[PDB]
């Protein structure tokens, strides 16, 4: 099926109301939103309490505004990831079906969504092999769901997986397992860690990796995976965005990879991987309303540096780098795209290589 | 009229000054002839930052031991550190010297020319009121003399460091019948630069003397040149006049434009485009060559809570200070310009630059 | 002229009220007799704390289900939620309902009551001025009439949560052609807490009515028995009266004291002590005996920088705000002296109690 | 040799001026100060360099006001222990020895005090066996040199040992050497925790643990040990404070355990064990002058309870449960001493028991 892809801002903390106006004036229909991805107002961390918010305001108008029950409704995969600083514009991206009578089809590369949940992940499986093979597993089925064969043609796939608590590492040793660690930010960036390396062997961009690789082999990632976690579920989510030919549809996706935290290069890049034909020094005023949105990784290099310049990031005990490197690349992001909702997120291993990040482009061709 | 010397170095920890003492054993400049150093430091950036305090006699202690000026002579070299260096942003100093006649070229093209001053004592009653408008205008005027200028066009970057209000210098205040603007010693901050900027503005004829009730509020009353930063090393307003002036000699040029708003790589272009530097249409740090020596610049959130029509979160953030949060993003997008993530990206720019962006100055060698 | 039912629930999570269903399925009280909710919610306590409204939404929807009172009816209940519950302190909720007369043993010992009230809405403008403060003063008086209290020495706390300033009031402000006492949002907290608690010195004649100079200036002016805490969750002024009437019966009995400073334990002992609970001279936790439901209290950074003669750095701490080291360390303070961390400690105490200090008040189960 | 103790405010980050002032009224004597520990105003984590200016402005009276040479007094241990937040007040405890002639030999316990450094620590040691082998063995030094060979007469051992950097690290794998994280922070709470069973080894509290134990074996714990860390020396920092008979001078140590955050009898018992004779519920009060200082540590425990109440402290991204628990336990023990000059310290792992720590009392009794 054909995908309608728009992004909205969110005018507060609670606010779905540009999704429902999209509804009434006809440009989609509730009940054909398949996946909903954005970025919240929260700090971005453990405690962030606005992916919570967010959720119910959104699955009310697709309630609403629907005949999907609330049941229905509730599958319908929705991530937010949190922080926001700087200019960073809260906004959700909605991905919904388009019917056939208003599409034509077309042999050209056009944007697919497939969806998946994985088997459950119990918490002695956050961050090893069991993770990794259950996340594979869902990725090839959300693959096929998209309608794609080709790996090649996935560039983008956002996931939720769980994070470790108090309450199931005390059920982990309850059935004599250990855990990978039980500091919960830790068990963050451990959960996406391991869900990106799943995608990487579903993929065939590693081959299936140790217990020993996850955290420490940092040559080893995915070049489409963005990965984000929390407590809501105990499986994985799984939300696959490619292109396929045959389907029609106005918009396609495309990826390239972020060297550094500066690389607009990298970015550009991506634009252009999308199917944008732009100049060899591309500026925001070239895109002619053209870019849906873009969505990347980032994080601060382990070597301390940018471009052979130190920073002080890494030992930064009064502002986590999670939130410095969030802004910096929300600035060196927006002002490639001239729209400050963009999709920038953080926690990054095996996500992209050190210091950098995977970053996927939507853009809008017609048929 | 003397011709200047321009180094950037790096800061290799909080207390180094090595690179400026290798620059004086390598001939480079003479500790002596030291005028100015504007720099950034690693600190938090705000009240409470004593990586200022540090790097200050790091600085003077090497000025003081490689040269015979006296202690007491070196502590009036107006040294300005800003902190606060989220994200990317590397610390370093800008140093300022002069050079003997006989190692330049004389030039009837405009070349660097610096004026230095140091304002009356500002007591806690003054930061943000007439007072601290006055005697800065008055210490602005003598530096400009000092740099050899009477036209205030040929000023393009005035940097001041000046006193922030804290709980002992509020004691002060009370403990001799007076009052203060404010006792929020973070709020202090973003007063004392406006004050000072308002000065600046007023002596380089930009504005008509303000009233009390001008400051902070009346916006659209600002300095297209003034570079205020502020904090807790000299009770003193610390005047650098950066500008240009022909028949003097030396490699470097200064030029200046605006950022509009935190994202406006385009200003930043531009100022460097008016320094002199020659570069091509659609620019890109790879046309730099290594002439760019530095850009000074501020930025700040806009008091509507938007960039570019896209709402963010910044002015209501009680866990991370805005100030922290736009410095971090426009540090990106300034050393997604410079390709160097040494750059001068100042915050809190009331009465500098327009409202939603700043000034922004650039040096370079044209040899 | 009704009995009181007290009782202090934890939270187990963010949107938790099962504790509050499950008293109402033991029959320990009655949903539609739910008349105030008093608790402390694990947000950031300052302006970005979303906590507050997702406990308030989850309590409104628990008395809705299990009562007859209609969303409507349910709206118009004074739930005031504390955010910020820095170090020990245990998130919760105090429960205020009333009890059939069938249920209590009448007295003429005095025995709680409590009055409720919703002031008019409060527009930004007001925030901080006469009209807040005689918008408040008018709220006190229906609450205290509403509790059955003629005379002002009967009560013993009032409770209020107003709103703050937010970027949208502040914008909402503006497009009227209205000002605003400060923007800075988080500064807006003290001066919303300060403006209400001088309506309730108003209301009780505790002080003559003040000037817009007096609001954060006059810090001899306040009220011993307001508690002013304010958030984002209702645009007007949610008043709690509670006193003691004789004649009512009921368990509970309320008294108040005040803390001259952070480490007061003894005026948290004499707060107990007032409300009728029989101590031991030299008190500890331990003789209590279950006796103590919870206590209420405002803290605050001393605008002299010290406590007892020794200096601290709360006021210029840019990392981490004072608002959060004091709530923290008087949360340890308090909760040492009840030996429970469920304790009811707000910060930002201008015009509530003597300037360092704040008033605190203890309920107590006397049977 | 007898010691004179006294605990001096700093009125400001670089401030030694009490010191300054005991010397020139002959409490006591510059080249007799044999160690220093302190509490300054940084953020008490790994960027925190108000530690640094300390030393300085202590140094600098040293050698000013003795016949020490500049590198003799660099040899005198100085431990800053940063982070004061609440009321906690910047302060130092001096230890000097006493002239003879100053001096009343008594069979009585009286405060001695023994230093020592240990081989160096290279980076493949810190959290391992050879850091709790070579600290083990220092500790024992220390404790001679203090005059004492019981381990029951060792109350409090205050440490400062490396932490763990790039560049070390770089240095450990260079000659194929591993590191236990590269986690600064991380690095900190291990060096903290592997020097804290070194003491307890050394002490006799525990048999010598494993690789496995450290951070780990949380049941493993000595009840006495102070450990710091930071990036200054590459060895082991020991200072021994017990009591000996036979030595005179006014002073003795006692010490005790917090169990928990509240656990004021537990520094209660610390006093009545240093000599004072107290009344069962003792008041600060009751001090009459004669307690010099506290000297504990404390945490949060991994059960996010304290006395059967959740906090949210290990969760909260916003504030490090590091500042909240410090500010928390910094009221709860100025509230037992009156005086908010008090030494609390974080980074707990391995000194007392979880969830809480050691604390030890100075008292002042006379001959
Ligand atoms: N694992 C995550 O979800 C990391 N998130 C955490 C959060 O969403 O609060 C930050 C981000 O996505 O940028
Ligand atoms: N007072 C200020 O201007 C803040 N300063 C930071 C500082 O204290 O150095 C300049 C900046 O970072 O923007
Ligand atoms: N506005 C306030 O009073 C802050 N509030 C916290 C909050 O937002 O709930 C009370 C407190 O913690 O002291
Ligand atoms: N390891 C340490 O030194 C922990 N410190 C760190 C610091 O001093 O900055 C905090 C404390 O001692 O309370
Ligand atoms: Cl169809
Ligand atoms: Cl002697
Ligand atoms: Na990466
Ligand atoms: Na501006
Ligand atoms: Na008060
Ligand atoms: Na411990």
């Amino acid at each position: 099926e054909a995908i309608e892809v728009r992004k909205v801002p969110l005018h507060s903390v609670s606010d779905a109301s540009e999704l429902a106006k999209l509804i009434d004036d006809g440009v989609l229909e509730a009940d054909r939103v398949i996946a909903v991805i954005g970025k919240t107002e929260g700090n971005g961390g453990v405690n962030d309490y606005t992916r919570i918010i967010a959720d119910r305001a959104f699955r009310e108008v697709l309630s609403a505004k629907g005949n999907r029950s609330p049941e229905e409704v509730a599958e319908v995969p929705i991530v937010w990831s949190g922080g926001t600083d700087g200019v960073i514009s809260p906004h959700a991206t909605i991905f919904a079906t388009v019917p056939a009578d208003k599409v034509t089809k077309t042999d050209e590369p056009r944007l697919t969504v497939g969806v998946a949940m994985s088997e459950q992940l119990l918490p002695e499986d956050i961050g090893r092999t069991a993770m990794i093979t259950k996340v594979a597993a869902a990725v090839k089925d959300a693959m096929a769901d998209a309608g794609i064969t080709d790996p090649a043609d996935v560039h983008y796939v956002q996931t939720k997986t769980p994070l470790l608590t108090i309450h199931t590492i005390r059920d982990a040793k309850s059935r004599g397992k250990t855990v990978w660690t039980e500091q919960t930010h830790e068990s963050m960036d451990l959960s996406n860690g391991g869900t990106a390396l799943g995608i990487a062997v579903a993929l065939g961009e590693i081959d299936m990796p140790t217990d020993e690789d996850v955290m420490h082999s940092r040559e080893l990632f995915s070049s489409v995976a963005s990965c984000s976690s929390g407590v809501e579920l105990d499986r994985a989510q799984i939300v696959v965005v490619g292109n396929a030919r045959g389907v029609g549809g106005r918009y396609r996706i495309g990826h390239s990879v972020m060297k550094d935290p500066l690389d607009q290069d990298g970015i550009w890049a991506a634009i252009r991987d999308a199917g944008l034909e732009l100049p060899e020094r591309p500026h925001s005023s070239d895109l002619d309303g053209q870019l849906v949105n873009v969505f990347l990784k980032c994080e601060a290099s382990q070597d301390g540096t940018v471009r052979g310049r130190r920073n002080a990031m890494l030992d930064d005990s009064d502002v986590h780098w999670h939130r410095q490197i969030k802004s910096c690349v929300g600035g060196v992001t927006a002002a490639v795209t001239g729209d400050p909702a963009v999709f920038v997120s953080v926690s990054a291993a095996h996500q992209g290589p050190e210091g950098g990040g995977p970053v996927a482009a939507i853009v809008d061709l017609g048929q």
